[PDB]
């Protein structure tokens, strides 16, 4: 069923809440035993958001290999994403260790450091060229190289140095800065624009490690980003652009991380983004 028609049918009936609860009911449930170990309590931002053991990213150290991050592997679309929480004051070094070990080219950030008057994640990147950051626990150095500030997003060039080997890489930071404090954007135009700039960078491409995507919990806005990317990629691949079932793609992705898409408004926004993306030029 063409999703544009499914869309108008749900909207006219106002059943978004009922569709959303059907997804929550059918979603996978796998063990998260490592996340719940007492040694890892200060490595988790939210008590109810944990990576499944089967899909969690492991840090390459013997001490404690744990980070709140999951590998989402979409087999037919041929895309991989790492979805993670906003780093905490004691996990900023772990975050950059993961970016290094997984060979990521891009970091996608969908939240502001402060929202609704509360801190949603640590200030984990340098704000001035001449004031670099050193993460002593993981032996990494991070320098701001350049900054390009636009109306809806900012792109930063960063240099990450492995102080152990003196190798360096260029990391692109894509920061979507205008998601509202409450609800979802009214139009998906600016989100889709931002999405097609991450692609153009090469950050989502198979010659690099998976892109690192985060918001505060790493399930809501982060969910919306990878669901819309994968659905548009499948529509360019499948003979029948009408065979792409967004609810089925979301349940496949929820086999790899719990809770992806946090509200019925985020589900509706995801539909709007995909359809329009299929409109525009597609
Ligand atoms: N390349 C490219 C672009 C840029 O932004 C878009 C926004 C909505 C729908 C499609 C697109 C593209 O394909």
């Amino acid at each position: 069923m063409e999703m544009e028609k499914e869309f108008e049918q749900i909207d006219k009936s106002g059943s978004w809440a009922a569709i959303y609860q059907d997804i929550r009911h059918e979603a996978s449930d796998f063990p998260s035993r490592v996340a719940k170990l007492p040694k890892n309590k200060n490595r988790n931002r939210y008590r109810d958001v944990s990576p499944f053991d089967h899909s969690r990213i492991k840090l390459h150290q013997e001490d404690n290999d744990y980070i709140n991050a999951s590998l989402i592997k979409m087999e037919e679309a041929q895309r991989s994403y790492i979805l993670t929480q906003g780093p905490l004051p004691n996990t900023v070094g772990h975050f950059w260790e993961m970016v290094w070990e997984q060979k990521s080219r891009g970091v996608v950030m969908l939240n502001r450091v402060m929202e609704k008057g509360s801190l949603k994640c640590a200030q984990y990147w340098p704000q001035k060229e001449e004031k670099e950051m050193i993460f002593e626990d993981t032996n990494l150095k991070l320098t701001l190289i350049s900054e390009d500030i636009k109306s809806y997003y900012t792109v930063r060039q960063l240099e990450l140095e492995n102080l152990t080997t003196q190798e360096t890489r260029e990391i692109l930071h894509f920061h979507y800065t205008t998601w509202p404090d409450f609800g979802v954007p009214e139009s998906p135009a600016s989100f889709l624009n931002f999405l097609f700039k991450v692609r153009e960078s090469g950050s989502l491409s198979p010659e690099h490690g998976p892109v690192v995507v985060h918001c505060s919990a790493g399930i809501g806005r982060s969910g919306t980003f990878c669901l819309a990317d994968t659905c548009l990629l499948l529509m360019d691949k499948r003979k029948d652009p009408s065979s792409v079932d967004i609810k089925k793609v979301l349940l496949e992705m929820r086999k790899f991380r719990m809770g992806l898409i946090q509200t019925a408004d985020q589900l509706r926004f995801s539909y709007l983004a995909v359809i329009e993306g299929a409109k525009f030029i597609m």
